[PDB]
């Protein structure tokens, strides 16, 4: 016990791992490292050099205020102005490079780190055990390939780059502040320390709002999710309301908790904006309180207070670019948890033995096995074989019986606790698990075929092989030789291009036969020691498998070999068989031996024999008529934004004017100045924040409603669709959940909040250059000259950095796509040892992507680092002009600031809208999804629809009449279910719908609920067609009792309920269904909760609590699709009891997998590929000694 856990665990044990930054720096090697520490320093640089600005904005505010004053001479000031026009253009110079080196090298090293971390990932995940692989969840080693190495990239890419340099902007803006003028940056960062942590307690809201937003459509999706996987019984019971409003009363929460993140972002962004403009405010008015005594000037004044606000409002920028760290840590966390798992096998290294002159020769001696998944379950006990060299063993038995377990064990997929296995004497534990792999050839099931051409799938079976590296005529005539002796040759020829064409997902795709041929020639290629053939026909059509059963016959005469035959007449002339029953051998010998001890193998020939022979924007908006009482204020606070920013650009114009003091005579006067302006730029500071209070908040309201009608509506869309759309393999459970999850969430970014941010950004940009314009013409046309430049690059920024998120995901798809295909059929990697082939051509090609994305990045980072050293060149060119207009008196030092300010609050408001650039980059294809989920309709089967003769509850017969009905499922129209099926249930009869599976038995209930339509004949219902009847009223007639029993979450009393066309009618029923005993034996009465919770019920007691729910609504035609085949035979009595109760009184159409419910029935009906072999009751049906006699023999064979 200890050591057999130990190893179940050791197995499937998967040890967690915490990453770090150093983790992922560490996978550079040598020179590398220091492109890594160039491009920090670049970072740091590029951060470092930007809150200079300031410094150079001070000196020039400066100069112009002594000039204006009156204090220097004309050359003194244009001197000094130039000299400061050539510091921005050497300061855009020095940006406009570090920029490109910091991105362009961040964006290699992450290349680099990515490269290395994808291929330890599928170098570790080629070499783990199958027992581990098998335990990761179905798409998760290919999501970590795909979508978890580009996050690993983004957190090392040049956003790591960009958290650098807001962090050294910060730092820089700061010490820039304090050294220039300590002690107004001190009163300065005391005030916003002040205001931001009292700003704390709103972004907790905001952050609790978000997740319990989060949470209420978490439970909203599992709805969604229940809904869409029990589409059947929902479209059967009319249960599309009760979805809905059990999943409206979960995306009304969200939007609950919406209304909070709004007032939480309100607040927020009025507290941003509040400590703007109040420290602005602050500063000017205590930097003139300390002038009485410093002298200090409105340079060192502007300089503090613009280093501040600088150093403060990048801090947002570093958290947006930490989001991308921070979530690329926790994808490394995970990438790196699987890598540095060690294998339980040691199939990587060399270490092991090898057996030379191998004959064949296998002996299992005692092995017993327990899979790690089910640690109690023996699922091979005791087996002792032996195999001498050319021997062909047969493995028969009924499934889950241990067949394919010993195949796992001989070749290293699953470990063996106790026993021995030897080849040739020496244990398998000790020989190279390559080397054993390379020894045998594996056949399965389902053969896998790469995509590449025949000749290379063929030679994917060589590896390891004497004829590995041989000259490629020699491999093209042993490939040649090995399709010829796999019947291969004769449909290989027929093709166009031969050996060379490509079979996969681009190129021909072939049927089962061809497939399998050619993993047949590809496994004998090798010339094998040891063939495995794990029923190699068991899905081939009747007429394939005598070619390829040929071929494998030819195969497998001369080597040993282990088949697993699901057709017992195969292996008639092996040289031995073993008969395994739950684990355990129970007999072994030849053919006529074992048929005359009469054992299991008499029993499994017989069942074979009897079977034999029974065989966009304005779409939304107008959606959501909602906004357009959220688009009234919209438009009016938007006006007052157009009204209060330019006033706040003439208030700071007037303030910057006031310190023109030639001496300290003139502070009183200036003082009084300083004081009645820093009055109304809070009182016009206040107003614009009561404004941002409102507005913000209507825009996340807008939205908040937009999503929930997009939830709503497109749910409402999915229910009402018919059960052809559900049937196709893109509208899978999980797709649509998806779906639902991303797509109304998405389109968020075009509604009424983009557009009210959009006009107010516009018309505070057009109010900036009105207002600049108005006070000097000759400046505002220069204004408005500059205003395009500086919003296109603000704009571009956004744009190009967009494009570098979209680059990573598109430039690694030619590579992730083979890694996917090539770990989707793992165990058939394993079986053939192509894992160093695939880990050299996966690594080939990712260092190859490297070298083009460096050279791709670079012409896009030139662009990006100009437009980034683009602004202090505008600046000086402005600052320029209006130096050369304050010399000829064409304007004035207030003018110049005001259009400065002016134009500033222009671009921080057009700033604001540019940021919704990327989610517009997502929202639009949104939109286009959404709208045609919305206009979906179903073609005929509509349950909306109020068109057709409704039925009358007095005339009701009830009788059923499918006259000459042909049917073929949309998903695979080739293959009939039903041709030519005419079939009558008289009203009141209990019918019984027998026959051989795979007979389309169970289509007829689909046909009758109207699930789908006939493609040619009638279905109707007491005479009259079922598609000129309302499907509501047509469906509410019948009852449905499916073969899984579905209940919905929610409480007993909700699920039975859910078939109500009064509280007495459903105790009726639970009582009828022999269910209310168990109701009233539970801790609450009919409120217990089943679904996903609570009281746990047998299937037994799910039955009934179903049979019951069908019912309630008092059905005229009851349809039993293998009510009681899920059952054990303990609980099936009951349940029985219950359906022979309901039966009486009603039409009832019984499909049954087991003859014994149907005895009783008044007609039965036997079918047969389709059509109706034979009809009538049980002993005639007896007598006849035809269909129903074969069929309840096998029966009464099979137990
Ligand atoms: C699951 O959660 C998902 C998440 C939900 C929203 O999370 C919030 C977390 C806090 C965070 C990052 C958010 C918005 C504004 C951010 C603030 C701006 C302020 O600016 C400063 C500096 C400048 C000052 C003038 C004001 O204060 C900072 C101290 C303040 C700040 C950086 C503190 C952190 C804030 C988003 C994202 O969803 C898209
Ligand atoms: C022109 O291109 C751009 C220009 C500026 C920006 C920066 C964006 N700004 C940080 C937006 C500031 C928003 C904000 C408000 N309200 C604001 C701050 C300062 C402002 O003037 C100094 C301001 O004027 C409206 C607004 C604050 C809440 C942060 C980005 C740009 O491209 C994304
Ligand atoms: N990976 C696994 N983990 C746990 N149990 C497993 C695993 N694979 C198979 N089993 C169970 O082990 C038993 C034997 O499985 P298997 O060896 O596949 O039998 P089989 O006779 O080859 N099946 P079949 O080919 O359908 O006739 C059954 O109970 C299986 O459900
Ligand atoms: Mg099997």
């Amino acid at each position: 016990d200890p050591r057999v856990t130990e190893i179940l665990e050791r197995q499937i044990k998967a040890d967690s791992y915490g990453a770090s930054l150093v983790d992922l720096y560490g996978m550079l090697q040598g020179w590398e490292y220091c492109l890594a520490v160039a491009a920090y320093i670049c970072s740091i640089v590029a951060g470092a050099a930007l809150p200079l600005m300031t410094l150079i904005f001070g000196d020039m505010a400066q100069q112009f205020t002594d000039y204006s004053s009156g204090l220097h001479s004309n050359n003194q000031f244009v001197d000094k102005i130039d000299e400061n026009a050539l510091y921005f253009v050497y300061l855009g110079v020095g940006l406009l490079v570090f920029n490109y080196f910091a991105t362009l090298l961040h964006i290699v090293v992450s290349e680099i780190i990515a490269s290395r971390v994808r291929e330890k990932f599928i170098w570790s995940i080629l070499h783990q055990n199958m027992a581990y692989l098998d335990s990761l969840g179905s798409g998760e080693i290919t999501s970590s390939i795909t979508s978890d190495s580009q996050l690993i990239q983004q957190g090392v890419s040049e956003k790591i780059g960009l958290a650098a340099q807001s962090i050294a902007t910060v730092v820089s803006a700061l010490t820039v502040a304090f050294v220039i003028y300590w002690k107004l940056a001190l009163v300065l960062l005391s005030v916003m320390v002040a205001l931001i942590l009292s700003s704390t307690p709103t972004i907790l809201m905001l952050m609790q709002a978000y997740t319990d937003s989060i949470a209420s459509y978490g439970k909203a999706s599992s709805v969604a999710e229940e809904a869409f996987a029990a589409i059947k019984t929902a479209t059967a019971f009319g249960a599309h309301e009760f979805q809905l409003q059990k999943y409206d009363e979960f995306i009304l929460e969200s939007k609950g908790y919406g209304k909070k993140k709004a007032i939480s972002l309100a607040l927020m962004m009025g507290s941003i904006w509040f400590i703007v403009f109040a420290t602005y405010a602050l500063a000017f008015w205590q930097g003139s309180r300390f002038m009485v005594s410093d002298n200090s000037g409105i340079g060192k004044i502007l300089t503090a207070c613009m280093a501040m606000l600088f150093g403060s409002l990048i801090i947002g920028n570093a958290t947006i670019s930490l989001k991308f760290v921070m979530v690329g840590l926790s994808a490394a966390s995970k990438l790196f948890a699987m890598i540095n798992r060690e294998p339980y096998f040691d199939s990587a290294s060399d270490a092991g033995e090898k057996i030379n002159e191998f004959d064949g020769s296998i002996s299992f001696r005692n092995v017993t096995t327990r899979y790690p998944s089910r640690p109690d379950i023996t699922v091979l006990s005791d087996f002792t074989l032996d195999i001498k060299p050319g021997q062909t063993i047969a493995l028969v038995g009924e499934s889950g019986s241990g067949k394919s377990t010993v195949i796992a064990l001989l070749e290293r997929f699953y470990e063996y606790l106790d026993g021995e296995i030897l080849l040739d004497g020496v244990d398998l534990k000790s020989l190279n698990i390559k080397w054993v792999r390379q020894q045998m050839a594996l056949v399965q099931q389902e053969p896998v075929l790469f995509a590449a051409s025949i000749y290379e799938n063929v030679c994917y079976g060589l590896v390891g092989s004497k004829y590995e590296n041989v000259t490629e005529k020699v491999k093209r005539e042993l490939v040649e030789k090995a399709c010829k002796d796999a019947n291969a040759w004769e449909f290989i020829s027929q093709m166009s291009n031969g050996l060379d064409t490509e079979v996969g997902e681009r190129g021909l795709s072939l049927s089962g036969g061809q497939k399998q041929r050619i993993a047949i020639a590809r496994a004998v290629i090798s010339e094998p020691k040891i063939l495995l053939l794990d029923e190699a026909t068991s899905a081939l059509d009747t007429r394939s498998e005598g070619i390829v059963q040929d071929a494998l016959n030819r195969l497998s005469e001369t080597r040993t070999t282990i088949v697993i035959a699901h057709r017992l007449s195969t292996i008639q002339n092996a040289d031995l068989i073993v008969v395994l029953s739950k684990g355990k051998i129970v007999e072994t010998g030849s053919h006529k031996e074992l048929l005359k001890k009469k054992g299991k193998y008499h029993q499994l020939v017989q069942i074979q024999n009897i079977r034999t022979k029974i065989n966009l924007f304005l779409m939304l908006l107008q959606i959501n008529k909602g906004d357009y009482y959220l688009l009234i204020p919209c438009l009016f606070l938007a006006l007052i934004a157009g009204m209060g920013f330019p006033s706040f650009a003439l208030l700071a114009g007037r303030v910057i004017e006031a310190f023109q003091v030639t001496g300290p005579q003139d502070f009183p006067h200036m003082r009084s100045l300083i004081n009645k302006y820093t009055g109304f730029l809070f009182m016009i500071g206040c107003v614009l924040l009561i404004v941002y209070l409102f507005l913000t908040s209507f825009m996340v309201l807008s939205s908040e409603s937009l999503v929930y009608k997009m939830r709503y509506r497109c749910f409402k869309q999915y229910l009402r669709q018919d059960m052809s759309f559900f049937d196709r393999p893109e509208n899978k459970v999980g797709t649509l959940v998806t779906t639902l999850a991303k797509d109304p969430q998405d389109i968020e970014g075009l509604s009424g909040g983009t557009a009210a941010q959009l006009a107010v950004s516009v018309v505070i940009v057009v109010a900036g250059i009105i207002l600049a314009v108005a006070v000097n013409w000759r400046l505002g046309l220069v204004c408005t000259a500059t205003v395009p430049i500086l919003l296109g690059c603000g704009f571009f920024s956004v744009y190009l950095l967009m494009v570098f998120e979209e680059r990573i995901l598109k430039d690694y798809q030619e590579s992730a796509s083979y890694a996917c295909e090539q770990v989707s059929a793992l165990k058939t990697v394993v079986s053939l040892t192509r894992e160093v082939g695939i880990y050299e051509k996966y690594s080939n090609s990712i260092k190859d992507q490297v070298k083009r994305s460096a050279r791709s990045v670079s012409r896009t980072t030139l662009l990006y680092a100009l437009i980034q050293g683009m602004n202090p060149w505008v600046f000086a060119l402005g600052f320029w002009y209006g130096s050369r207009l304050l010399l000829e008196g064409r304007a004035t030092n207030r003018e110049f600031f005001t259009v400065l300010m002016a134009i500033l609050f222009g671009c921080q408001s057009a700033g604001e809208f540019f940021s919704y650039a990327p989610g517009m980059g997502k929202a639009k294809q949104a939109a286009i999804n959404i709208r045609q989920v919305l206009d979906t309709r179903p073609k005929s089967i509509d349950i909306e629809s109020e068109d057709g003769l409704k039925i009358d509850r007095l005339n009701l017969k009830g009788g059923i009449e499918l006259r000459d009905v042909t049917f073929r499922y949309p998903t695979r129209p080739e293959v009939p279910v039903l041709t030519d099926l005419n079939l009558i249930i008289k009203p009141g009869q209990y019918v019984g719908l027998v026959g051989a599976s795979g007979c389309g038995k169970s289509t007829t209930v689909g046909l009758i609920e109207r699930f789908y339509d006939p493609e040619s004949g009638q279905v109707l219902l007491d005479g009259v067609d079922i598609r000129d009847l309302h499907l509501r009223t047509y469906r509410e007639v019948l009852a449905l009792v499916q073969q899984e029993p579905v209940l919905f979450s929610g409480s007993i009393r909700d699920n039975i309920m859910v078939g109500s066309i009064s509280e007495e009618d459903m105790i009726k029923a639970c009582k009828d269904a022999n269910i209310y005993d168990f109701i009233s034996s539970l801790p609450e009465g009919f409120d217990t909760l089943c679904g996903n919770k609570g009281t746990m019920l047998s299937g037994g007691q799910k039955q009934r609590v179903a049979i019951a729910r069908a019912l309630i609504r008092n059905p005229r035609v009851l349809l039993l699709d293998e009510a009681t085949s899920a059952l054990d035979s303990e609980s099936e009595m009951v349940v029985q009891d219950a359906i022979d109760k309901a039966s009486k009184g009603r039409t009832t159409i019984t499909i049954a997998h087991r003859l014994s419910t149907v005895q009783n029935c008044d007609v039965i009906y036997v079918f047969d590929a389709g059509r109706i072999v034979e009809s009538g009751k049980h002993d005639e049906l007896l007598q006849l000694r035809g269909k129903y006699y074969d069929l309840v023999q096998l029966q009464g064979l099979n137990a």
